[PDB]
RNA sequence: GAUGUGAGGCUUCGGCCUCACCGCUCCAUGUGCGA
């Protein structure tokens, strides 16, 4: 049982091709020599491609999963600050238990990635979770930067609701829908200004074409 | 990624309801690891 999606061969099945559709769809120039902090990395094939081939200053790959983040630090020698130099992981869990801690974040990054997560942070810490990370993030974010989110259907996260008692619990009280993200991201609650639906990738199964949207922080105070 | 069967009833023929049954799991998946 993988209760945070943490799956120890997501790749295997999300890209069996070994070609992740999302590296057509984002752009090398949200990337290149800005600093990037990929949230629930995983094994970190997507972030070692972004950090090997578009030259981020800095790619941050944060898991909850220290076997995952093992598993991603070994990964590193398969892509051979220049690239592997750019590149650093670290095990976490990015929610944070207060709405104390979450609003004393200071800006550290240009680029937030926020790729096939929400699901998992919903399911295991609810609404009050989910929206943690995404205050969370806006704070990490420097004027000028951008989140790029890419979060799974709420059609999905039924046949996980069993995983836990907890992640059941919160299947039934979750009230803000992913329908309800981009509004509650631009709400004075968060702070985006602006957002666009960027694309959906293809993949070789309809489950994982999901839509991929850019919230831009206002580069003006 | 994958939810089957039957009787009765209501259908706005799109299905839905009650009950009975069958299940409550199977399949896909490693660029990590080598006692
Ligand atoms: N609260 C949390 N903090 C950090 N990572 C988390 C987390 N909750 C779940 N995760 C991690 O999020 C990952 C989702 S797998 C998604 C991988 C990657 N973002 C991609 O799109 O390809 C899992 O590895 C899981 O361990």
């Amino acid at each position: 049982k993988f209760q945070y999606g943490n799956y120890c061969k997501y790749y295997g099945y999300r890209n069996p091709s070994c070609e992740d559709g999302r590296l057509r769809v984002l752009k090398p120039e949200w990337f290149r020599g800005r600093d990037v902090l990929d949230l629930g990395c995983n094994v970190g094939h997507l972030t070692l491609s972004i950090a090997c081939k578009w030259g981020p200053s800095r790619m941050v790959g944060l898991d909850i999963d220290s076997r995952l983040i093992h598993s991603a630090r070994q990964n590193i020698r398969h892509y051979l600050s220049v690239f592997p130099n750019n590149v650093v992981f670290v095990t976490g869990n990015y929610v944070l238990d207060r709405d104390d801690l979450v609003e004393a974040q200071t800006p550290e990054y240009d680029v937030v990635l926020c790729l096939s997560l929400t699901k998992w942070v919903h399911l295991n810490w609810g609404d009050e979770g989910l929206k943690r990370m995404f205050r969370r993030i806006y704070r990490h974010l420097r004027p000028g930067g951008i989140l790029v989110l890419e979060p799974q259907p709420w059609s999905s996260y039924g046949k996980r609701k069993t995983l836990t008692e907890t992640i059941y619990k919160n299947y039934y009280r979750i009230q803000l829908k992913p329908e309800q993200f981009s509004s509650y991201l631009t709400s004075p609650d968060v702070g985006f200004s602006s957002y666009e639906l960027v694309a959906t990738p293809h993949n070789t199964s309809k489950g994982f074409q999901r839509p991929v949207y850019l919230f831009h922080k206002a580069r003006s105070p």
